[PDB]
DNA sequence: TTAGGGTTAG
């Protein structure tokens, strides 16, 4: 039975249905069956993908307790999570713990944490980090390469990111859809659209073809440099080509619409994405109810807040900020301070952008 | 057989 249960919580779990495998892992314990590392691996990974972190961590407590030692992959598998929400520090004290352990980090480990440094803006200390993992024999491959290609990108630093893109074919490393798309995406971001799409087209003509990530890619930043019609008439294309636009590329378009004040063709999107079954998202919400809130519309964007809570969606700081900078150039200051204590009191941190807000409300 | 990279909102 071990084994049977073993398999099937580690199939549910890579067939993506975490609460089925949560209940037959809870299933299992109850029973008095002992799951194994990779059951716990998966998990682990599934809460991590979901945000749940706090239960991540819990479930590595949990795992030592019962005498199941973590590996390579339970280490590698947190310090991605808790990278992924900011939580740098934590993911680097576990690092340590993994050496103290005899464990030994590889590729993905060093690449994961190389990740989190750079999404933190700590770009000098993952720089730092893949010349350390080259000098402990550890042969960096092409997604560590695009890993610091992105953090270089997305601090602006798009020389540099080109010089380590011509480093690593020089090594031999051949670049995939995914490296490709980080450069367009960076260069796109420091306004050389032109040269983005310079590289769209040398992409293509090496064989590599576009996915969906890379037509969103070249949306957002047609759209950023006042190409709305390009950007649309790409996704009325986008179609043909059989790509299919998801959640992302829907979000980008009604984002861009709605920063034009187009809120009516903004909004006929949202609709159309419903109907073609992609689900919106906190992305979408917010998006809207910033457009709404900008055009005056803030009565329309506080029914969208409540109608986003009703569909189970969960309001961050983007959210709150953007009603809070709603209500209170309207003269609503009650209601924006109402807003902003409520958002606290969920745990929601404010940040730079939330206080300046604020303050600029309040100040009026 | 579980773990790493690219896209979107204030």
């Amino acid at each position: 039975n071990s084994v049977t249960y073993n398999t099937l919580i580690s199939g549910l779990g890579k067939a993506g249905r975490l609460e089925e495998a949560l209940e037959l892992f809870e299933e299992m314990k109850e029973k008095g069956i002992v799951p194994d590392v990779v059951t716990y691996n998966t998990l682990i990974s599934g809460l991590g993908k979901a945000g749940r972190l706090e239960e991540a961590l819990e479930l590595f407590e949990e795992m030592k307790e019962k005498g199941i030692v973590p590996d390579v992959v339970t280490y590698t598998t947190l310090i991605s999570g808790l990278g992924k929400a900011g939580r740098l520090e934590e993911a680097l004290e576990l690092f340590e713990e993994m050496k103290e352990k005899g464990i030994v980090p590889n590729v993905v480990t060093y690449t994961t944490l190389i990740s989190g440094l750079g999404k933190a803006g700590r770009l000098e200390e993952a720089l730092e980090l893949f010349e350390e993992m080259k000098e402990k024999g550890i042969v960096p491959d092409v997604v560590t390469y695009t890993t610091l290609i992105s953090g270089l990108g997305k601090a602006g630093r798009l020389e540099e990111a080109l010089e380590l893109f011509e480093e690593m074919k020089e090594k031999g490393i051949v670049p995939d859809v995914v490296t490709y798309t980080t450069l367009i995406s960076g260069l796109g971001k420091a306004g050389r659209l032109e040269e983005a799409l310079e590289l769209f087209e040398e992409m293509k003509e090496k064989g590599i073809v576009p996915d969906v990530v890379t037509y969103n890619t070249l949306i957002s930043g047609l759209g950023k440099a006042g190409r709305l019609e390009e950007a649309l008439e790409l996704f009325e294309e986008m179609k043909e080509k059989g790509i299919v636009p998801d959640v992302v590329t829907y979000n980008t378009l009604i984002s861009g619409l709605g920063k034009a004040g187009r809120l009516e063709e903004a909004l006929e999107l949202f609709e159309e994405m419903k109907e073609k079954g992609i689900v919106p998202d906190v992305v979408t919400y917010t998006t809207l109810i910033s457009g709404l809130g900008k055009a005056g519309r803030l009565e329309e964007a506080l029914e969208l807040f409540e109608e986003m809570k009703e569909k189970g969606i969960v309001p961050n700081v983007v959210t709150y900020t953007t009603l809070i900078s709603g209500l209170g150039k309207a003269g609503r200051l009650e209601e924006a301070l109402e807003l902003f204590e409520e958002m606290k009191e969920k745990g929601i941190v404010p940040d730079v952008v939330t206080y300046t807000t604020l303050i600029s409300g309040l100040g009026k």
